[PDB]
């Protein structure tokens, strides 16, 4: 041990299967008197919009985080006039299926009341950039699963035909134990003849929020409140639940499928309730994190197909506290393929490839500047990126056999970089994730298209994330942001005592 | 930190790679000299128990816990007159391979004696339930790679072939770090041509039941002890080990293979006993934990099908503690499926899907009466159920193509549901999961059946699982089951030293 | 709790959603303001060396451990005279990819030398058994991802088409979230006719030697450098980078491809520099942990024909102090698979099935003579090895259905067990990984050849890896390997408070 | 023919601030030097910089948000005495008959 | 063959050697293709192409090492701790393109190499490829290790 | 032996000291043996330098 420059001092350690002894307790588990469950038939509800209000028994009954709300429903496709042909039913084997995730990218914005405190989350645009982020093959196994869950890896659905993996397969073609594709969800059909199809059954989606988890880990539940509302407004196309493929709609004309309809009945979320034992009580006012998510969005009409790069700029924003973190990403952009049947149900959601960024911040110019895009990815996997470093980066090659053919290229989606913000940025010296107030920063990018067949109008997004405490007391809401004063941050504690990683499992 | 509602604590970590300053201690790991193995052959093998009676070296010995066995096995098959068949050789390509697992799957019971004190579980109908339950991917390719792995996920061959996921099909066509389907499993064919075939190779088994373990994580090794012995006594079949697809059989089901026979050869255990360094001495007598399994069984007259519901009544029973964990499920009858050996051949396990269950604790009704289905997938898969929400309750549409053909449904195995008897059904004050006793207990469930060919005359499960700490001495063996007495187990004090998710590493 | 045998302590936890009270504490992550990245190009890179030469800016920051170097390449192909033709053209989607991992596998030493003292791992041999040993699909996923990464199966590519597990596979094939195999990789191919192809585009390897590390875990970075350079040397051969299949090359033995020139362009390492604030100071001098690995080999001049078995003595050799561990395996013999282009390109790189491995430790012999041919299995995936059992075995069978043809008997890979010092071997009391010194081994293990088409001439290995210190001062580079005495290993008292798995996880 | 790439240089430390500095593409030297055909042929000019970025000591990310016009305006203002349109270089003239590119 | 590299000598001249050391270890490696060791002369090569001798074997055997220990006089002490002049060679390489032929003339630059202090002598030469002459055995035995002739 | 070798790696008294021996050694060679040492201690080895 004190062997090197510096004396440093030993310990010895039973190797596992010689474990024995040590003091070992009997360790007795308690859990509350009754655990119960039951479903809330949505207030009121209608075509372009529908909600509850579910009110907790009492207060002094601990609610279940986890929740999740059930919808059934009833799409009816009608055959377009007049694609020339039309030979082969009007639904495929293989060629569609619903975009996942079905409900949430409908959603124009979720909206929930804490006890008479509102908290909000824009839905639509936000989920498929944060649902790529923090899910391992465990969590994408578990809870969930319970919406058709398969991300979207293929930059364009037509080539994808017919691969393992595509996108929208059925459940046989999927390997054992792993991700099952889109179309192994189980919708009835009445009837599909070409001409007409009618299809019908529930459809799970849990209420991404914060407090309210996604992710397995439990936390504590919140207690103890009196009210709780929640609202939910469709973003008005609704077509685009459905998805497509572009291999069965035909030569320099129009696909099979447009137009359809949707209907709904009404649909019930589903809270837990678990009443504490006597033996322990709960404290009168009580605590939880709380992160609140934001966007900001620019668009630049012009165009760029099929490959060939430039730089956007997005428009300096303000933000009124460092948030936690940051993603950045350019995608299509949202207000072309709204209009048309076709151009709504069969283009993927993906990401442009990322040839390198160069954001500021505050006011500087550039932070990351220097870094090989390679280099973006790699810090990112560190917070859990959970993607191939090749399908991040966009295209692959792939060459045939036979002259003379050319050799196709494929387009699969490009990553979306995301940093921390003390992690990866570094702040001045006494701030922190937390430090209030004024700051802004404009990231600045260039990406290259990557996909074959059509021109791809863009659009950035940047969603920044704010991390403070709430404090759901009786009978109130106070909400804080700004948590640790400035001053304070200077001259804190470092504990050894927490380890870091372990900060990386608290996520929202 | 402090500005918020209530002045809170605080902290300050270093990131990851800036956390430079901290007290670093070599760390010696010291494990006892002469880790060595032994293959003991069992003399009283034969058709219809085996036997393996050997003990530890000496005592002051440690026996490491994971013990496991392997046979040689001789089988031949025959072809069945009269069948308008056959072509053109009997063992096919991809439809058939072992039931998996295969020699415990056979094993009417095991049995083991630890120091002269019985323990033993009851592995045929007890092991496909336990199977399904906590085998991340990770444990899923370590120890219980060895004998046959794959899950049966169709409700029935026929429909399988060929898929990507097939059960039964060849090492080349399951996707790269993944399950591989049983057709993999290593083993010499003599033969195979039209109207005979004859198999034989050397096939590896693990012991279940507890102290030994079948999971991966490994723990201190269970000794001092004087003697030890197993009786691996099978069930009178032996014809069930096979597996193999329907699809080959024609007109009215004429299974070509009818009929088989089998063989074995001198067996033999192995166990490994690591001797404990001089220095650090072992006491004299240690605590271990140890569990026991239990299943009570109810048979139905009845019989639904092709897929209508229906609904069944538990039956009042009687337990001598609350258990720790209870496992719930409707797999197909026993007093059926066995009669007639093509019939017995076919069947996979899977259970029919579960649609509500409401159930019965002591004086209490309706524990859970109100909880949707998804609700009870849920918990199940938070203590570990591993399966996507699609197979669970599995039933899957698939389109058709071409006009007209109707769409084929597929059946994919029921659910098996499981309340963690703390945490999910909510136990009465003062009371804990050891304390005994005499707790009533039944459950009714509303299951529906969802096979596509076969009717199912069903059969209801329950396999209870008690908690209980063991001391092995030289040389008694003293076992328990709720240590913790009535009132110690109420006033005990709440300790935040641990977290819970580290007793959900503990057991298997 | 009392009245079992013994007494034991209780202690009662809260179920996971209760337990709403424990002292809740705000926490601010602080991480010193600038990380940032520069890249390095190469001065005097050449195909026989490249070398980085780069200075930290300043003394103060802190270099981060995850370093990497990006080499942009280019290479040709040209038709073989003349068993040809040979259509269509060269390259074929399913025959050809990059060999896992293309740059590493071509280094024949990686020099690395920190604050003037030198560092190096002998990267070529060392890597291709050490990257099946340590991560799970996780890691895989991550920072593995950037080389090609699908590590081959198959004892011989010409049977392995096609399937989905075949590792010279198309993008489309590979399930989703699974390790892709390595056709998936993107390069441009310029021209690809008959004849003559050429291909280009940009590769990263990120650099292997300890302490900078390849898994996915951080920790700290090594401040406060001064200088800083890294150099490689490249095996001439130079056409192993490839990795081509023969199912194409045809019956004279004689190759489509031979021959083949590859180039370079000027690459650049690419490291980053967090530089702490100056709120925080960190330490004149700190103390690093390092891992030296170094390989011995014997190779023989026997040779055995397909399905052979036969012994072979390992050749002594004399070892400084008890290493951390110690991996084994037999190879296909280089010496052999040198001489002539198309015996470098086509012949993968995958063990020998182990029968039983006895070995001898330091003056007694014979230990594990005893164990199961599967038992070394088990012991060593108590290390990680991730590979399930029936690829380690490795071999397989896959019957044939149509008259009356033999069945195919596939070569699937070698087991390659690696036994933990203290764990698996034991040591005699005062010994542990760190102590000094002089000791000696040799392995005498038996073994079968698995693949059927060729003959392989064997060869053995033995990859140990020592346990030390390092020191780094300013200016100073002490390195150190027997920080433990022979007083201070014995009578070291144990401790409790760690934590036995942790020491798993910081993998050197 | 109009490929776009990215580049460095090595690392060169300097003994004292200089007055000035010029930053710029050649067509690189080894190829114009074997053989007389091109040695002769191959006029000196500079290939089009979209963007510069740079960085002073141990200081990175300067100039790298400004604009390639911009790169123009402050050293056009040092004296660089030719129309923007030949730094940056490239023009179009359309061609004037059917079944003809420009 | 002598083992190379300072302090280590192998020229005329002795000087004081190193004490008082604790230990010491020499690890060799040696690059992979072994048929280096051997030589050759193409006149003997077949007219149209080929060689005789493709392909060679190569072993080696247990080797041995020899070092000289030579304790000092008693009444003559040497000093607890003493200096030794140590050189520290280092190569850079870069290959350039296009090849010249059979005997013509071209330029070659190269990149700026930084270093850390004036070095004592800086050797420079333009050597025939290792990547080239790397295959087959014929060509690594016959062909020689000669440097090409600079002009300037 | 040497033209062969890789790198050559010592360590004296715990510390590393290495050489490149492959590349070096022949243009190492002809500086600086007069005649009367090619005939000294290079001798051992074979030691005409190809002409």
């Amino acid at each position: 041990m004190s062997n090197s420059a510096i004396p440093l001092n030993v310990v010895a350690v039973q190797e596992p299967r010689l474990e024995l002894n040590n003091e070992r307790t009997w360790v007795v588990v308690k859990g509350g008197q009754q655990v119960t469950y039951y479903p809330f038939p949505s207030t009121s509800f209608s075509s372009n919009q529908f909600n509850f209000i579910c009110n907790p028994p009492s207060a002094q009954t601990v609610l279940d985080r986890l929740v999740f709300i059930q919808v059934p429903y009833d799409i009816t496709f009608t055959a377009n006039p007049s694609h020339a042909g039309i030979t082969e039913n009007l639904l495929q084997p293989g060629r569609d299926a619903f975009r996942a995730f079905p409900i949430s990218s409908i959603t124009n914005t979720l909206n929930a009341t804490i006890n008479g405190f509102p908290v909000n989350i824009e839905l639509a645009q936000i989920i498929h950039a944060l649902s790529r982020y923090h899910t391992p093959l465990k969590v994408k196994n578990g809870w969930m699963s319970m919406q058709p869950s398969f991300e979207d890896n293929y930059q364009s659905y037509r080539d994808a035909d017919g691969a393992n993996n595509n996108p929208l397969g059925v459940f046989t073609s999927a390997a054992g134990l792993s991700e099952l594709p889109r179309g192994s969800y189980t919708m009835n059909v009445v009837t599909n003849t070409t001409t007409t199809a009618r299809i019908t059954g529930v459809l799970y989606e849990q209420v991404f929020l914060p407090p309210f988890l996604w992710d397995g880990e439990q936390a504590g539940g919140l207690a103890n409140l009196t009210s709780l509302t929640f609202n939910w407004v469709l973003n008005n196309n609704l077509a685009r639940i459905w998805s497509h493929s572009d291999i069965t709609n035909d030569v320099s004309g129009n696909s099979t499928i447009g137009s359809m309809n949707i209907s709904f009945q009404q649909p019930s979320m589903y809270l837990g309730f678990v009443t504490p034992r006597l033996n322990i009580p709960i404290p009168p006012r009580i605590t939880y994190p709380y992160f609140k998510l934001s966007r900001y969005t620019t668009q630049f009409q012009n165009t760029l197909a099929p490959n060939a790069s430039s730089t956007f700029k997005s428009n300096v924003v303000q933000l009124d506290s460092i948030p936690r973190k940051l993603y950045l990403f350019v995608k299509q952009s949202d207000n072309v393929i709204y209009q048309n049947l076709n151009n709504q149900i069969t283009t993927p959601d993906v990401f442009l490839q990322i040839n390198n960024l160069n954001l500021t911040w505050n006011n500087q110019q550039g932070i990351l500047s220097g870094a090989s895009s390679q280099n973006l990815y790699d810090f990112s996997v560190q917070n859990g990126y959970n993607k191939t470093w090749s399908e991040f980066n966009g295209v692959t090659q792939q060459f045939n056999g036979v002259s003379g053919q050319p050799t196709k290229v494929i387009g699969l989606e490009g990553g979306i970089v995301c940093l921390e913000l003390g992690k990866d940025v570094g702040l001045r010296d006494d701030e922190a994730e937390g430090v209030i107030g004024n700051f802004n920063l404009q990231v600045q990018m260039t990406v290259t298209n990557t996909n074959q067949y059509v021109t791809v109008t863009p659009d950035m997004y940047i969603v920044a994330v704010y991390d403070g405490t709430l404090v759901i007391s009786n009978t109130s809401a106070m909400a804080s942001i700004g948590v640790a004063s400035k001053e304070e941050v200077l001259n804190a504690r470092i504990t050894h005592g927490v380890s870091y990683n372990e900060l990386q499992r608290i996520y929202g």
